[PDB]
């Protein structure tokens, strides 16, 4: 086998000399005719182009950023099919005045008068416009029983008598008995007024199945569009009606039947139950008034100057309401931003010492609305993108431009640079073809893209430089493309594996990102081979002539040595006219100040000495900063200071500390949920409880009053233990019928059973779904939210009786996120690692150089993640793809100099550096600095996503060029692979 290694090894490089050969063959036929290699790539990327009229977008925040995991999904999923939900849209009238003054509450009354005001057309609608469609009908069977479910409901609450005898409360075996109509038949549902939500589907295009006080039975998808505008629904329309009049929570709420007296001031028994008799309707007046520095006179409370005022507006959130509910949402945070009460506050006592009333507001969709804020590409990150790209282009044009203007090759670097962003929209349209959808990271694609397309562009004008003794121009540039084309594939295939194995990420967002720039890379590679090497062709044919580009412009109007070979014979004639380069050369200069001080000093031992101190002090500080971590988790999605949801939240918890979080805790019987699962189409853990044992109600109230216990935990409001403080001694009987039937008889009498009657539900009595939920207090810190929600989850298990209660909150999957993102970013990385290793393995000469190259790669990365952690970056998306993303650009760099130093001759390990670095020091710094130029107008951004994404790929392209620069050069040097 060890003979057919080396004969592998020597396949391999024989490989590479026919990969050169066969470029040598390509350089030649671009220099027979470049005029229509440059067209026919012109035409090809505009048809590429033509893709962006299919460009396709994705906005949903979950899909973009989310683990997607099948459990907390799963859990929503559940939650909404077997229970109803209303949405809560909060509108906090914060201020710095009393904002109880006879005027200011006057003003407020016409502000809540106008919430009720606001009406919208039925054409704003997207789903009710004729265009769309009908999504696919429910089961049969299902819409049978969906039927006979709503006739049983309706002679149900005409009847009002209610029974448990009729039921069966033999306990359920394993299939939950003791596919067919017959089996779904006869579920007899409390309370009456309840249907699973999973059978409330049907056609929500009608008008009279939304809106059936219409009277008018009209299809909004089958009528014109006029017409739809012409219909109309109010807030009422779609609000849930409490006492049938409305659920809405306002302090306005104890003014109602004349009770109140705006004038007049208040004085309220309770703070969460007082009940305005004249309406039988009580509030939480310490939830809907913050920093309430109001007085409180015993019972009665003095309430004088509430300098917050919050209001809840519940809307139906079933199915069919669901986009008419987002609708009015629209409307109504546009009529609250828009909302001004400026002029009534004027001349008013301020604490802050000027009045501000700011109307915060927030939805459900209002958080995909702020998603919408940073996924739209903000004009000034355009402006700033073209900021970059013309620094770029003024680089390139400074380093291409020389002494002798003939010999410099300016339109290299414009067609460059022109090439970058062609290729850029070739991947980019090659994507929309492909259908996978925008992201908005991808407004970073363009700008990157650029700048690691001209990288390769000062590689190839290097070698051309490099190959002034070269008379022919044509052989010149034939061995130019000999020499260095080998080396920008290979960097050009590490960054499309490397971008590949960052789109295995099971993120959306980061793998259309990935794919997106791994094409615009490919593309751009290719543009490059054709484009750019067609156009160096015809500058270097004009070069033969001794033309200038102005002078060119003004015609128009009116020897196979190596080059590692040449600069190792440069200095050995050096130590012992061919190699005294031309004046004007593309880099004579650089490489000359370049081998005057920076070659010698990195040969001497004292400047290794000084480069080997320097880089383990930074290792030292690395490993300091990746002990700190920053933090593991972000706060609040990078929210800006433009961002109502994010003004709105902060509010919540300066004016409200004693409420954080809604927090909903749920049982759901396995047998029901399965069963109602199956028609729509341990084991023992919750397979059946019998709920009417004593101690497990004991078990229950134990859990209430521990959660109560917590000091995370603000409140509760799980009516289940009122019931057994209530009807403890009718429970003494262990009896599931009498059990059902005092709950059922405390659901619809007790006032307390109306407040929970749509808190639990009863499949032939025996309470298959029930939930409570819970105020949590506010923190601004995930970290202790998700440890919080985790010690609820375990409180709330009682295993004991064969329980468990799950728990929900919209940041859970956030949380969960941010408690995965490491791991699988970890993963990724590790994946990436193996990759580059392989290719390393299948690009470099010596295995050597390979572990070299892979002890530099992790040595990189340990740095650049313990300086992020340092800077202040915390753990974010953004940061875990760029950390792959510029490890890919980091080998490509370490690539070329790992193949500089392997192919460089030398009988001196010391002087092998030494010719690599003046061969190759050159296009490097240059390839870095134009990344840096290009990314550098991201300092400042309008979101997050970008401004860290700057700090980030800055602070790895200034890792990756300082280790390529001094640390690997010099670590070749003392302890390289000679020979
Ligand atoms: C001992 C008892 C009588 C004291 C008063 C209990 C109070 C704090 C409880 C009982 C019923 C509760 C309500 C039950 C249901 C909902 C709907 C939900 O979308 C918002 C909270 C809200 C509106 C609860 C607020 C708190 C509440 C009013
Ligand atoms: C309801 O059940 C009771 C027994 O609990 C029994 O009298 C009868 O089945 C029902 N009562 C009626 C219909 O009045």
């Amino acid at each position: 086998v060890k003979n057919f290694i080396h004969k592998l090894k020597e396949l391999k490089q024989k490989s590479l000399d026919k990969f050169a050969n066969l470029l040598y063959d390509y350089g030649g036929y671009v220099y027979d005719r470049p005029c229509t290699f440059i067209i026919c790539s012109l035409i090809c990327c505009l048809l590429l182009t033509c893709g962006f009229y299919f460009k396709e977008h994705e906005k949903d925040i979950y899909k973009l950023y989310s683990i997607s995991n099948s459990y907390a999904y799963e859990t929503n999923e559940t939650i909404n099919d077997f229970f109803y939900k209303s949405r809560r849209c909060f509108i906090l009238v914060e201020s710095n005045v009393n904002l109880l003054k006879p005027k200011i509450l006057r003003e407020l009354q016409k502000f809540e008068e106008g919430t009720k005001d606001i009406e919208v057309d039925l054409s704003e609608i997207n789903e009710c416009k004729t265009n769309s469609e009908l999504p696919p009908e429910q089961s049969h069977v299902a819409k049978e029983l969906y039927k006979t479910l709503i006739q049983r409901s309706e002679e149900n609450l005409k009847s009002g008598k209610i029974n448990g005898s009729l039921f069966d409360y033999s306990d359920l075996d394993e299939n939950g008995k003791s596919v067919n109509f017959t089996d779904y038949k006869d579920d007899v549902f409390y309370p009456y007024q309840y249907i699973p939500p999973m059978l409330i589907k049907a056609d929500r295009c009608k008008l009279q199945n939304v809106f059936g006080d219409k009277n008018l039975n009209i299809d909004l998808r089958e009528a014109s569009d006029g017409l739809k505008k012409q219909i109309t629904y109010t807030l009422e329309d779609i609000c849930e009606k409490k006492y049938g009049d409305c659920n809405f929570s306002s302090l306005f709420l104890y003014y109602e039947k004349g009770n109140g007296y705006i004038d007049y001031p208040i004085k309220v028994d309770n703070l969460d139950f007082y009940v305005n008799r004249r309406t039988y309707k009580e509030m939480m007046f310490k939830g809907i008034l913050g920093n309430m520095v109001y007085e409180k006179s015993g019972s009665k409370y003095i309430i004088k100057s509430a300098n917050a005022i919050m209001t809840v507006i519940p809307l139906l959130n079933s199915h069919t309401y669901e986009p008419y509910a987002l609708a009015y949402e629209k409307k109504l945070i546009d009529y609250v931003r828009f909302y001004n009460l400026d002029d009534i506050i004027q001349d008013e006592e301020t604490n802050d010492d000027d009045p501000f009333i700011r109307f915060h507001v927030f939805t459900d969709r209002s958080l995909e609305d702020e998603v919408d804020r940073i996924s739209k590409i903000d004009n000034l990150t355009r402006l700033l993108l073209l900021i970059g790209v013309l620094l770029i282009f003024m680089y390139a044009l400074f380093n291409n431009v020389t002494s002798v203007l003939y010999r410099s090759k300016p339109l290299c670097a414009v067609m460059g640079i022109f090439c970058g962003f062609l290729g850029f929209l070739s991947g980019s349209g090659f994507l929309y073809f492909l259908g996978v959808k925008s992201v908005p990271p991808a407004e970073t694609v363009p700008f990157l893209v650029i700048g690691v397309g001209v990288d390769d562009v000062f590689v190839i004008l290097n070698s051309y430089s490099l190959l002034f003794m070269v008379k022919d121009n044509k052989k010149r540039i034939q061995m130019c493309l000999k020499d260095s084309a080998l080396a920008i594939t290979v960097t050009t295939l590490t960054n499309i594996i490397a971008f590949l194995i960052s789109a295995i990420s099971p993120f959306y967002s980061i793998c259309a990102f990935s794919l997106f720039t791994a094409s615009s890379l490919f593309f751009g590679y290719l543009m490059v081979l054709t484009f750019l090497l067609s156009f160096l062709c015809i500058e270097a044919k004009l070069e033969k002539k001794k033309r200038n580009i102005f002078t060119g412009t003004f015609h128009l109007f009116r020897e196979n040595i190596s080059i590692y070979e040449w600069i190792h014979n440069l200095y050995l004639f050096e130590e012992s006219y061919i190699y005294e380069e031309p004046k004007g050369n593309i880099g004579k200069y650089f490489r000359s100040l370049v081998k005057n001080y920076y070659v010698p000093f990195l040969s001497s031992r004292f400047g290794k000495t000084i480069v080997y101190i320097m880089f383990t002090i930074i290792i030292a500080m690395s490993i300091y900063g990746c002990t700190l971590m920053k933090k593991g988790i972000k706060y609040d999605k990078a929210f800006p200071v433009d961002s109502y949801v994010r003004r709105f939240t902060t509010a919540k918890i300066k004016y409200f500390p004693d409420f954080g979080d809604f927090i909903e805790v749920y049982y759901f019987d396995k047998h029901f949920i399965n069963k109602y699962r199956g028609l729509e189409k341990s084991p023992k853990i919750n397979k059946n409880v019998h709920w009417e044992n004593t101690n497990l109600q004991e078990e229950l109230i134990n859990m209430h009053n521990t959660l109560e216990s917590q000091e995370f935990v603000t409140s509760v409001a799980n009516g289940f233990t009122f019931f057994l403080n209530k009807n403890k001694s009718s429970l003494r009987k262990e009896n599931p019928q009498e059990f059902y039937e005092i709950f059922a008889n405390w659901l619809k009498k007790d006032f307390v059973g109306n407040l929970f009657k749509n808190d639990f539900v009863f499949l032939n009595g025996k309470l298959v779904a029930w939930r409570f939920h819970y105020f949590q207090k506010n923190v601004d810190d995930s970290e202790i939210s998700s440890k919080w929600l985790k010690a609820c989850k375990q409180i709330t298990k009682l295993e004991n009786h064969n329980v468990q209660m799950v728990c929900f909150h919209l940041s859970s999957i956030f949380n969960e996120t941010d408690e995965s993102i490491i791991e699988v970013t970890l993963i990724n990385l590790g994946i990436t690692i193996l990759t580059i290793l392989v290719v390393t393995a299948y690009i470099i000469k010596g295995f050597y150089s390979c572990v070299i190259i892979a002890l530099i790669i992790f040595l990189i990365d340990l740095c650049i993640f313990g300086f992020m952690c340092l800077c202040g970056i915390t753990m974010n998306i953004i940061s875990m793809v760029i950390l792959v993303l510029s490890v890919g650009f980091s080998i490509d760099h370490t690539s070329h100099i790992v193949q500089a130093f392997s192919h460089s001759m030398g009988r001196t390990r010391d002087e092998k550096m030494k010719e690599s670095l003046h061969l190759m020091i050159g296009p490097v710094l240059h390839s870095g600095l134009s990344t840096w130029f290009v990314i550098s107008t991201l300092f400042f951004s309008n979101k997050d996503f970008t401004v860290i994404f700057f700090q980030t790929l800055s602070l790895v392209l200034f890792f990756s060029i300082t280790f390529s620069s001094m640390f690997l050069p010099v670590l070749l040097s003392s302890f390289g692979p000679l020979h």
